């Protein structure tokens, strides 16, 4: 594990090969979660932000950007889309949460709450995942698409096993998040597979 | 009755089923009224905000959003439309009032007064209603349309039997309204019929 | 005569009947004038603001709005048009002045001076008029058109027999005008003929 | 020899008649100049702002507005254009300087410097001119057009036989200029031909 | 060498002839660099900013503007493009850096960092160059193109043999840069070949 504080993963070109694999010891399936990160891209096409696929289970947990202003969350093949007013090109802090009991999906872009949507109530997002950044998975760890690739900079990635209250999301936005148990940017276990460079975070 | 202070009804998807019925003991017909609420939607199509229908009397009292900036009030099949400058998508506080004697309809969007229009002078809006949120009624409690459905978040619903002065509308906007006698968000008698979740109000 | 201070005439619908006649005991013809008022409409089509017609003399003195930003003054069948940057929909304070000696027409929208235009130098605008608001006249007191009708709110109407200096126009804009001799909103002699309601001025 | 300070020339209509001739004792040809004025027009089409024509030479010195955000300078029939961000309709202060040794043309719009352009290096702009305002000349003091005429207001017109530094430019924009040797608004010899009125400067 | 402190090179027209050659004693090839300058143009088409070509090696180091908001860097025939929000027309301060080890290219427009891109990792940009401003080279010192020509003003050109930290880029933006070893605007060795004039920098 590495402390990636004040650092970023830079995906410098468009490809179907460059990605980062993220290792987490997930034995038990997800009921509740929150996922916070910082992203900087000048791409006007659609791309993947966070791709989580389980064994023969595609789009199990996917954070997808459709176009400028439109954000999508996939929970088990099913999607949900919410809109926001944003500047293109500009740095963005994204927080996304989901809860099984209600089926509610919360998106927070730049510490601002988007309209709540719901999908897959009573569902459990499966354990033992292949988590990739920079690429969208269409299988367990592979089957990438160049048109869905992320070219840009990714930082401040934290994932919790609970639904974070408004105060804690703003603490993450302000750059002082609470301890994260699934993924922590301060104790990150990663794997770089192609052309992905670690550089200091200069845009916050 | 429930106190729904600091809470919201979230209509998480588009359907022709999900709605909330609101129960009020209306014996005598309406001459004067004010109706205040908070709404948050990222829908660019037309939808209903407040649907009140009486026994064989469709669009008796309807608050309808046409498109971005355009708001409509229906008093007994007859409509009236007023315009405003607004951001899409964004949280909105709506106040609408009507008076029988003059026929005047006042709309206040974000504590800002819109151009006064008039309809149905000398009319009485009938008692014993079926009041639904999330859906538009084309009968007494039913006959819904998916294209007119509200997907989003509704909060701070208050209804009075009088025409509220400018000072009181701003008190409602500021989040400290005067006692409401038809409907009160602090003592709400409701019925949830499908997929509608109660969550905290995070957008004020 | 009535004191209409802090009040407005509300033309609540589109029609070819609803209007207000304004009575003024002048029958000496006009050389110089200033005309100040407040208007609030969400109409995107063309309409009349002030219609003054004399015996067999149409468009003798007409304040006409063409579209958003464009204002027209008619002095004896002859028109003059000036442009401005304005928000739609929004409250507006209009001042218009004309002088016979030079032929100069001054328009002041929200206390801001527009480009000076000239028409009908050496002309006298005739006495004994039929002054209507809410409708455009095509005869002496009648011959209205629904497409030229004003639906909205009119307030703070004052008319003087002189060309007002910049300081006095701003005093009118600020809501403290100097004594008016043709028409005074503090001592108004009017006639309502259809559906026109008096309500308090809530938009200043 | 008239003090026109706090006053403006108004060209009230579109014609092929109305112009103001400006007289100056210039006997020697110009190698260096600076020309300062204020203009207010709501014309969308192309127009002449300042026309200087000598015996046998059309477009000797011409300040021409092409469209919104586009200013042109003609030196001895040769053209140069510069772009700017500006609001339509708006009052403008224009500063144009030219130097023969370098060929450099310097435009200043509302105290902001434009991209320097070059034309006619080594040229001497001919003496004994016919200087007109409101119209574009095709001959010595005549041969006008209706489509290039100025409808609007001109004020604060000064002309120097030197290239003025940034500080002097800015003081002219502030409304505290340096005394001018070719044309001075505070001691001007002019000639009104047709319908052109002198009214006070109410704008900037 | 000359002190060009508070001065600018003005390329006053479009041509295929006017350019400035910049002489630097480069014996050894470039691994790392930073290149800072100020540019002012009202051209809406594509142009070259900095052209560096080596012996039979076109687009070895090229700073190219595609359109408004889009900036390109060429390292050995290979390009990289990044986007920004900018006003047209407006003065701009550009900083561009490249590092061989990582292949990372950093663009800073008005002291604001753009999205990092990568190209040509492990490459060395060759020595003994022909460096031209105002024109794009398609050979060693020549083969220009009218459509790729820069018309405008260039200033504050500094080039270093290292990748400059964020603090130093802002020092360059603020107008107080650290000592430059490849090119220094304080001690510039240049050659003017056509119509290019030296004038004071009035736009900072
Ligand atoms: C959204 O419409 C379609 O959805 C499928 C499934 O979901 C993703 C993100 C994917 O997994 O590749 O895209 C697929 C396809 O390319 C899109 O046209
Ligand atoms: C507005 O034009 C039409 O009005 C009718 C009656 O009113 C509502 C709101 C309704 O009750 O369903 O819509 C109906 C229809 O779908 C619209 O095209
Ligand atoms: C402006 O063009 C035309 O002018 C005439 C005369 O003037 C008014 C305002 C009027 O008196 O009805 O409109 C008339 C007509 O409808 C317009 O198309
Ligand atoms: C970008 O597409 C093409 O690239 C080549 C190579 O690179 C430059 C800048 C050049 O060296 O002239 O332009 C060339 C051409 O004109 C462009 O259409
Ligand atoms: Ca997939
Ligand atoms: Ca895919
Ligand atoms: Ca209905
Ligand atoms: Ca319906
Ligand atoms: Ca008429
Ligand atoms: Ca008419
Ligand atoms: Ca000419
Ligand atoms: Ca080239
Ligand atoms: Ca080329």
């Amino acid at each position: 594990h590495t402390d990636l504080s004040g650092k970023v993963f830079v995906f410098p070109r468009e490809s179907v090969t460059d990605h980062v694999n993220l290792i987490t010891p997930l034995e038990k399936p997800l009921q509740n979660f929150t996922l916070c990160f910082r992203a900087y891209s000048d791409l006007s096409r659609a791309y993947s932000l966070f791709s989580y696929n389980t064994q023969g289970r595609d789009n199990e947990l996917l954070v997808y950007k459709e176009r400028v202003g439109e954000y999508s969350l996939y929970i088990g093949r099913h999607k949900v889309t919410s809109k926001v007013i944003e500047k293109f090109p500009a740095p963005v802090h994204i927080c996304v949460s989901w809860e099984s009991s209600s089926g509610i999906a919360e998106f927070w872009i730049n510490g601002t709450p988007l309209v709540k949507k719901g999908l897959r109530q009573g569902y459990f997002v499966e354990a033992q995942p292949k988590i990739v950044l920079g690429q969208e998975q269409d299988s367990y760890g592979g089957k990438f698409d160049r048109s869905q690739s992320f070219v840009g900079e990714i930082g401040d990635l934290y994932m919790w096993d609970s639904v974070l209250p408004p105060e804690n999301i703003l603490s993450a936005y302000q750059g002082t998040p609470l301890p994260a148990n699934i993924l922590d940017w301060q104790a990150l276990n990663y794997e770089i597979r192609g052309y992905v460079i670690i550089k200091p975070l200069v845009w916050v």
